Protein backbone atom coordinates (compact mmCIF):
# COMPACT_ATOMS: atom_id res chain seq x y z
CA UNK A 1 0.00 0.00 0.00
CA UNK A 2 1.66 3.15 -1.28
CA UNK A 3 1.08 6.76 0.21
CA UNK A 4 0.19 8.81 -2.94
CA UNK A 5 -1.82 8.29 -6.20
CA UNK A 6 -1.07 9.48 -9.37
CA UNK A 7 -3.45 12.33 -10.75
CA UNK A 8 -4.02 12.82 -14.12
CA UNK A 9 -2.06 16.18 -14.34
CA UNK A 10 0.93 14.40 -12.94
CA UNK A 11 1.04 15.15 -9.89
CA UNK A 12 0.50 13.02 -6.44
CA UNK A 13 -1.82 12.68 -3.76
CA UNK A 14 -1.60 11.15 -0.74
CA UNK A 15 -4.43 8.51 0.11
CA UNK A 16 -4.73 9.91 3.42
CA UNK A 17 -5.57 13.61 4.01
CA UNK A 18 -7.10 15.67 7.36
CA UNK A 19 -10.77 16.59 7.20
CA UNK A 20 -11.87 19.88 8.67
CA UNK A 21 -15.67 19.67 8.12
CA UNK A 22 -17.04 20.63 11.94
CA UNK A 23 -13.39 21.68 12.93
CA UNK A 24 -14.15 24.58 14.93
CA UNK A 25 -11.92 27.54 14.39
CA UNK A 26 -10.46 27.33 18.11
CA UNK A 27 -9.64 23.84 17.95
CA UNK A 28 -8.33 23.46 14.04
CA UNK A 29 -5.22 24.89 14.28
CA UNK A 30 -3.65 22.50 16.82
CA UNK A 31 -5.41 19.29 14.93
CA UNK A 32 -3.41 20.32 11.47
CA UNK A 33 -0.54 20.86 13.55
CA UNK A 34 -0.51 17.44 15.01
CA UNK A 35 -2.11 15.83 11.93
CA UNK A 36 1.43 17.04 10.11
CA UNK A 37 3.50 16.21 13.17
CA UNK A 38 2.10 12.17 13.15
CA UNK A 39 2.38 12.28 9.14
CA UNK A 40 -0.46 13.63 7.36
CA UNK A 41 0.97 15.69 4.13
CA UNK A 42 -2.88 15.99 2.79
CA UNK A 43 -5.63 18.53 4.06
CA UNK A 44 -9.09 19.16 3.23
CA UNK A 45 -10.50 22.10 3.50
CA UNK A 46 -13.30 24.55 2.37
CA UNK A 47 -14.30 28.33 2.24
CA UNK A 48 -17.48 27.09 3.46
CA UNK A 49 -15.92 25.17 6.88
CA UNK A 50 -15.35 28.99 8.06
CA UNK A 51 -12.18 27.96 9.52
CA UNK A 52 -9.29 28.18 6.67
CA UNK A 53 -7.71 31.37 8.25
CA UNK A 54 -6.73 28.81 11.45
CA UNK A 55 -5.82 25.81 9.01
CA UNK A 56 -3.35 28.51 7.29
CA UNK A 57 -2.01 29.36 10.65
CA UNK A 58 -1.36 25.67 11.20
CA UNK A 59 0.59 25.20 8.34
CA UNK A 60 2.25 28.54 8.26
CA UNK A 61 3.40 28.01 11.51
CA UNK A 62 5.04 24.22 10.40
CA UNK A 63 6.48 25.73 7.48
CA UNK A 64 8.43 28.20 9.87
CA UNK A 65 9.26 25.48 12.40
CA UNK A 66 10.91 23.77 9.62
CA UNK A 67 8.77 20.71 10.01
CA UNK A 68 7.50 20.02 6.45
CA UNK A 69 7.92 22.10 3.51
CA UNK A 70 5.64 23.49 0.94
CA UNK A 71 5.94 20.84 -2.23
CA UNK A 72 5.59 18.17 0.74
CA UNK A 73 1.75 19.74 1.12
CA UNK A 74 -1.20 18.89 -0.73
CA UNK A 75 -3.69 21.42 0.08
CA UNK A 76 -7.18 21.01 -0.94
CA UNK A 77 -10.59 23.53 -0.79
CA UNK A 78 -13.26 23.85 -2.76
CA UNK A 79 -15.48 26.67 -4.25
CA UNK A 80 -18.77 27.25 -2.53
CA UNK A 81 -21.87 27.64 -4.29
CA UNK A 82 -22.72 31.09 -4.24
CA UNK A 83 -19.57 31.40 -6.90
CA UNK A 84 -20.35 29.48 -9.74
CA UNK A 85 -20.65 32.47 -11.93
CA UNK A 86 -17.33 33.13 -13.90
CA UNK A 87 -16.65 35.81 -12.86
CA UNK A 88 -16.91 35.28 -9.47
CA UNK A 89 -14.64 32.01 -9.04
CA UNK A 90 -11.14 33.64 -9.20
CA UNK A 91 -12.21 35.90 -6.31
CA UNK A 92 -13.48 33.06 -4.32
CA UNK A 93 -10.79 31.02 -4.92
CA UNK A 94 -8.28 34.21 -3.85
CA UNK A 95 -9.84 34.64 -1.01
CA UNK A 96 -9.26 30.98 0.22
CA UNK A 97 -5.64 31.62 -0.49
CA UNK A 98 -5.51 34.53 1.41
CA UNK A 99 -6.78 32.91 4.40
CA UNK A 100 -4.70 29.67 4.06
CA UNK A 101 -1.74 32.07 3.06
CA UNK A 102 -0.82 30.16 0.23
CA UNK A 103 0.74 30.54 -2.88
CA UNK A 104 -1.17 27.92 -4.70
CA UNK A 105 -3.39 24.97 -4.24
CA UNK A 106 -2.52 21.45 -4.98
CA UNK A 107 -6.45 20.86 -5.91
CA UNK A 108 -9.61 23.29 -6.26
CA UNK A 109 -12.77 21.35 -6.37
CA UNK A 110 -15.99 22.43 -7.38
CA UNK A 111 -18.19 21.98 -4.12
CA UNK A 112 -21.48 20.96 -5.53
CA UNK A 113 -22.55 21.13 -9.07
CA UNK A 114 -25.78 23.33 -8.08
CA UNK A 115 -24.62 26.92 -8.33
CA UNK A 116 -26.87 29.74 -5.65
CA UNK A 117 -27.79 32.63 -5.80
CA UNK A 118 -24.55 35.13 -5.64
CA UNK A 119 -24.75 37.55 -2.40
CA UNK A 120 -23.74 37.24 1.49
CA UNK A 121 -25.86 34.36 2.50
CA UNK A 122 -24.03 30.45 1.97
CA UNK A 123 -27.42 29.28 1.69
CA UNK A 124 -30.25 31.53 0.13
CA UNK A 125 -33.72 29.85 0.65
CA UNK A 126 -37.35 30.34 -0.37
CA UNK A 127 -40.81 30.24 1.65
CA UNK A 128 -40.67 26.82 -0.06
CA UNK A 129 -37.66 26.13 2.24
CA UNK A 130 -35.93 25.68 -1.30
CA UNK A 131 -32.49 27.08 -2.00
CA UNK A 132 -32.55 30.36 -4.86
CA UNK A 133 -30.41 29.20 -7.40
CA UNK A 134 -27.87 31.05 -9.59
CA UNK A 135 -28.49 30.61 -13.58
CA UNK A 136 -24.95 29.18 -14.01
CA UNK A 137 -24.39 25.78 -15.40
CA UNK A 138 -21.22 23.21 -14.92
CA UNK A 139 -19.78 24.03 -17.89
CA UNK A 140 -18.60 27.44 -17.83
CA UNK A 141 -17.93 27.21 -13.99
CA UNK A 142 -15.59 24.73 -15.35
CA UNK A 143 -14.68 26.46 -17.67
CA UNK A 144 -13.55 29.32 -14.93
CA UNK A 145 -11.82 26.79 -12.46
CA UNK A 146 -9.79 25.83 -15.72
CA UNK A 147 -8.35 29.41 -15.53
CA UNK A 148 -7.15 29.27 -12.30
CA UNK A 149 -4.74 26.42 -13.58
CA UNK A 150 -3.58 28.40 -16.32
CA UNK A 151 -2.57 31.51 -14.13
CA UNK A 152 -0.58 29.10 -11.53
CA UNK A 153 -3.31 29.51 -8.92
CA UNK A 154 -4.40 25.77 -8.37
CA UNK A 155 -2.00 23.02 -9.53
CA UNK A 156 -5.11 20.53 -10.32
CA UNK A 157 -9.06 21.11 -10.43
CA UNK A 158 -12.02 18.63 -9.44
CA UNK A 159 -15.47 18.62 -8.47
CA UNK A 160 -17.43 17.13 -6.03
CA UNK A 161 -20.79 15.60 -4.98
CA UNK A 162 -20.75 15.10 -9.22
CA UNK A 163 -23.01 11.74 -10.41
CA UNK A 164 -21.63 10.43 -13.09
CA UNK A 165 -23.54 12.38 -16.04
CA UNK A 166 -22.06 15.29 -14.57
CA UNK A 167 -18.89 14.01 -14.67
CA UNK A 168 -19.51 12.91 -18.47
CA UNK A 169 -20.76 15.99 -19.56
CA UNK A 170 -17.11 18.04 -18.47
CA UNK A 171 -15.46 15.30 -20.14
CA UNK A 172 -17.18 16.00 -23.22
CA UNK A 173 -16.91 19.57 -22.65
CA UNK A 174 -16.32 21.52 -25.96
CA UNK A 175 -12.93 23.06 -25.98
CA UNK A 176 -12.22 21.29 -22.96
CA UNK A 177 -8.56 22.47 -21.40
CA UNK A 178 -8.56 20.55 -18.36
CA UNK A 179 -10.27 16.96 -17.35
CA UNK A 180 -11.59 17.11 -13.54
CA UNK A 181 -8.63 15.22 -11.29
CA UNK A 182 -10.62 14.04 -8.82
CA UNK A 183 -14.49 13.59 -7.97
CA UNK A 184 -14.65 13.90 -4.02
CA UNK A 185 -17.77 12.31 -2.60
CA UNK A 186 -19.41 10.43 0.20
CA UNK A 187 -18.57 6.89 0.60
CA UNK A 188 -18.43 4.42 3.79
CA UNK A 189 -20.43 0.65 4.28
CA UNK A 190 -23.62 2.15 3.87
CA UNK A 191 -22.87 4.10 0.91
CA UNK A 192 -20.46 2.18 -0.96
CA UNK A 193 -20.79 4.12 -4.85
CA UNK A 194 -19.35 0.55 -6.68
CA UNK A 195 -21.16 2.22 -10.15
CA UNK A 196 -19.74 5.57 -9.49
CA UNK A 197 -16.26 4.45 -8.55
CA UNK A 198 -15.95 2.62 -11.17
CA UNK A 199 -16.63 4.66 -13.80
CA UNK A 200 -14.47 7.68 -12.46
CA UNK A 201 -11.81 5.13 -12.01
CA UNK A 202 -12.38 4.06 -15.83
CA UNK A 203 -11.83 7.35 -17.16
CA UNK A 204 -9.03 8.35 -14.96
CA UNK A 205 -10.47 10.56 -12.76
CA UNK A 206 -9.41 9.95 -8.65
CA UNK A 207 -12.12 9.83 -6.07
CA UNK A 208 -11.70 10.51 -2.82
CA UNK A 209 -14.19 9.28 -0.15
CA UNK A 210 -15.38 11.75 2.85
CA UNK A 211 -17.67 11.22 6.02
CA UNK A 212 -15.71 7.70 6.04
CA UNK A 213 -16.69 6.69 9.74
CA UNK A 214 -20.49 8.11 8.74
CA UNK A 215 -19.44 11.50 10.40
CA UNK A 216 -20.84 10.98 13.79
CA UNK A 217 -20.42 14.90 14.46
CA UNK A 218 -23.06 15.80 11.92
CA UNK A 219 -25.48 17.85 12.51
CA UNK A 220 -28.56 16.35 12.09
CA UNK A 221 -27.92 13.12 14.05
CA UNK A 222 -30.85 11.27 15.31
CA UNK A 223 -30.44 7.90 18.00
CA UNK A 224 -32.48 5.95 14.98
CA UNK A 225 -30.06 6.28 12.92
CA UNK A 226 -27.27 3.93 11.71
CA UNK A 227 -24.58 4.23 13.13
CA UNK A 228 -20.81 2.26 11.33
CA UNK A 229 -18.61 2.92 14.03
CA UNK A 230 -21.32 1.00 16.49
CA UNK A 231 -22.25 -1.58 13.43
CA UNK A 232 -21.29 -5.09 15.03
CA UNK A 233 -20.73 -7.03 11.84
CA UNK A 234 -18.03 -3.84 11.37
CA UNK A 235 -16.38 -3.97 15.41
CA UNK A 236 -16.24 -7.63 14.37
CA UNK A 237 -14.18 -7.40 11.52
CA UNK A 238 -12.03 -5.03 13.67
CA UNK A 239 -11.07 -7.12 16.12
CA UNK A 240 -10.44 -9.66 14.01
CA UNK A 241 -7.15 -7.51 12.95
CA UNK A 242 -6.59 -6.09 16.19
CA UNK A 243 -7.36 -2.55 15.06
CA UNK A 244 -10.07 -0.05 16.22
CA UNK A 245 -13.19 0.25 14.12
CA UNK A 246 -12.30 3.61 12.97
CA UNK A 247 -8.99 2.57 11.29
CA UNK A 248 -11.06 -0.29 9.50
CA UNK A 249 -13.50 2.50 8.32
CA UNK A 250 -10.36 4.41 6.82
CA UNK A 251 -8.45 0.96 5.26
CA UNK A 252 -11.64 0.06 3.18
CA UNK A 253 -11.38 2.78 0.84
CA UNK A 254 -7.67 2.91 0.83
CA UNK A 255 -8.05 -0.84 -0.55
CA UNK A 256 -10.26 0.69 -3.27
CA UNK A 257 -7.89 2.83 -4.35
CA UNK A 258 -9.84 5.62 -3.19
CA UNK A 259 -7.88 8.52 -1.36
CA UNK A 260 -9.74 8.55 2.25
CA UNK A 261 -10.12 12.21 4.42
CA UNK A 262 -11.16 11.15 8.00
CA UNK A 263 -12.05 14.63 10.35
CA UNK A 264 -10.97 15.03 13.76
CA UNK A 265 -9.91 17.44 16.42
CA UNK A 266 -8.09 14.83 18.95
CA UNK A 267 -4.95 14.81 18.62
CA UNK A 268 -5.14 10.90 19.62
CA UNK A 269 -8.02 10.29 17.33
CA UNK A 270 -5.56 11.79 14.80
CA UNK A 271 -2.52 9.69 15.29
CA UNK A 272 -4.85 6.76 15.68
CA UNK A 273 -6.66 7.16 12.16
CA UNK A 274 -3.09 7.50 10.77
CA UNK A 275 -1.78 3.95 11.66
CA UNK A 276 -3.33 1.98 8.71
CA UNK A 277 -0.61 1.22 6.51
CA UNK A 278 0.37 -1.73 9.30
CA UNK A 279 -2.18 -3.99 8.52
CA UNK A 280 -4.46 -5.48 5.17
CA UNK A 281 -8.41 -6.30 4.82
CA UNK A 282 -8.77 -9.67 3.52
CA UNK A 283 -10.60 -10.01 0.19
CA UNK A 284 -13.73 -11.35 1.84
CA UNK A 285 -13.31 -8.45 4.76
CA UNK A 286 -14.04 -6.06 1.23
CA UNK A 287 -16.63 -8.15 0.11
CA UNK A 288 -19.18 -7.99 2.88
CA UNK A 289 -17.80 -4.53 3.97
CA UNK A 290 -18.85 -3.90 0.58
CA UNK A 291 -22.53 -5.92 1.33
CA UNK A 292 -23.40 -2.94 4.09
CA UNK A 293 -24.59 -1.14 1.44
CA UNK A 294 -27.99 0.69 1.61
CA UNK A 295 -27.91 3.16 -0.30
CA UNK A 296 -27.84 6.07 2.83
CA UNK A 297 -26.33 9.62 2.86
CA UNK A 298 -24.97 11.92 5.38
CA UNK A 299 -24.62 14.37 3.44
CA UNK A 300 -27.93 14.94 0.53
CA UNK A 301 -27.87 18.44 0.32
CA UNK A 302 -31.71 18.39 1.00
CA UNK A 303 -32.42 21.43 1.19
CA UNK A 304 -31.40 21.58 -2.81
CA UNK A 305 -33.78 18.56 -4.32
CA UNK A 306 -35.40 20.78 -7.00
CA UNK A 307 -32.58 22.24 -8.10
CA UNK A 308 -31.77 21.64 -11.72
CA UNK A 309 -28.19 20.75 -10.80
CA UNK A 310 -28.93 18.52 -7.98
CA UNK A 311 -26.69 15.33 -8.33
CA UNK A 312 -28.69 12.64 -6.61
CA UNK A 313 -31.75 11.74 -8.44
CA UNK A 314 -29.95 10.44 -11.07
CA UNK A 315 -28.67 6.63 -9.97
CA UNK A 316 -25.02 7.39 -10.07
N1 LIG B 1 -17.25 17.50 -0.40
C1 LIG B 1 -18.24 17.47 0.49
O1 LIG B 1 -19.38 17.83 0.21
C2 LIG B 1 -17.96 16.95 1.87
C3 LIG B 1 -19.01 16.59 2.69
C4 LIG B 1 -18.74 16.11 3.96
C5 LIG B 1 -17.41 16.02 4.37
N2 LIG B 1 -16.39 16.37 3.57
C6 LIG B 1 -14.97 16.27 4.02
O2 LIG B 1 -14.66 14.97 4.56
C7 LIG B 1 -14.22 15.12 5.91
C8 LIG B 1 -14.59 13.95 6.83
O3 LIG B 1 -15.99 13.69 6.83
P1 LIG B 1 -16.91 14.13 8.08
O4 LIG B 1 -16.25 15.27 8.85
O5 LIG B 1 -18.30 14.30 7.53
O6 LIG B 1 -17.03 12.82 9.03
P2 LIG B 1 -16.01 11.61 9.39
O7 LIG B 1 -14.57 11.93 9.11
O8 LIG B 1 -16.62 10.36 8.80
O9 LIG B 1 -16.24 11.59 10.99
C9 LIG B 1 -15.73 12.64 11.83
C10 LIG B 1 -16.28 12.41 13.24
O10 LIG B 1 -15.82 11.16 13.76
C11 LIG B 1 -15.09 11.37 14.98
N3 LIG B 1 -13.87 10.53 14.95
C12 LIG B 1 -12.76 10.79 14.24
N4 LIG B 1 -11.84 9.83 14.45
C13 LIG B 1 -12.33 8.94 15.33
C14 LIG B 1 -11.84 7.70 15.96
N5 LIG B 1 -10.60 7.19 15.70
N6 LIG B 1 -12.69 7.09 16.81
C15 LIG B 1 -13.92 7.57 17.08
N7 LIG B 1 -14.43 8.69 16.54
C16 LIG B 1 -13.69 9.41 15.66
C17 LIG B 1 -14.72 12.83 15.01
O11 LIG B 1 -14.70 13.27 16.36
P3 LIG B 1 -13.62 14.36 16.90
O12 LIG B 1 -13.40 15.29 15.73
O13 LIG B 1 -14.38 14.97 18.06
O14 LIG B 1 -12.41 13.55 17.34
C18 LIG B 1 -15.90 13.43 14.29
O15 LIG B 1 -16.99 13.42 15.21
C19 LIG B 1 -14.85 16.42 6.36
O16 LIG B 1 -14.19 16.93 7.52
C20 LIG B 1 -14.65 17.26 5.13
O17 LIG B 1 -13.25 17.60 5.08
C21 LIG B 1 -16.64 16.83 2.33
C1 LIG C 1 -24.71 23.96 6.03
C2 LIG C 1 -23.32 23.72 5.48
C3 LIG C 1 -22.91 22.35 5.07
S1 LIG C 1 -24.08 21.12 4.73
C4 LIG C 1 -22.81 20.01 4.37
S2 LIG C 1 -23.21 18.36 3.88
N1 LIG C 1 -21.54 20.45 4.45
C5 LIG C 1 -20.35 19.62 4.18
C6 LIG C 1 -19.80 19.97 2.83
O1 LIG C 1 -20.58 20.49 1.98
O2 LIG C 1 -18.59 19.74 2.63
C7 LIG C 1 -21.57 21.74 4.84
O3 LIG C 1 -20.49 22.41 5.01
Amino acid sequence: MASRLLLNNGAKMPILGLGTWKSPPGQVTEAVKVAIDVGYRHIDCAHVYQNENEVGVAIQEKLREQVVKREELFIVSKLWCTYHEKGLVKGACQKTLSDLKLDYLDLYLIHWPTGFKPGKEFFPLDESGNVVPSDTNILDTWAAMEELVDEGLVKAIGISNFNHLQVEMILNKPGLKYKPAVNQIECHPYLTQEKLIQYCQSKGIVVTAYSPLGSPDRPWAKPEDPSLLEDPRIKAIAAKHNKTTAQVLIRFPMQRNLVVIPKSVTPERIAENFKVFDFELSSQDMTTLLSYNRNWRVCALLSCTSHKDYPFHEEF
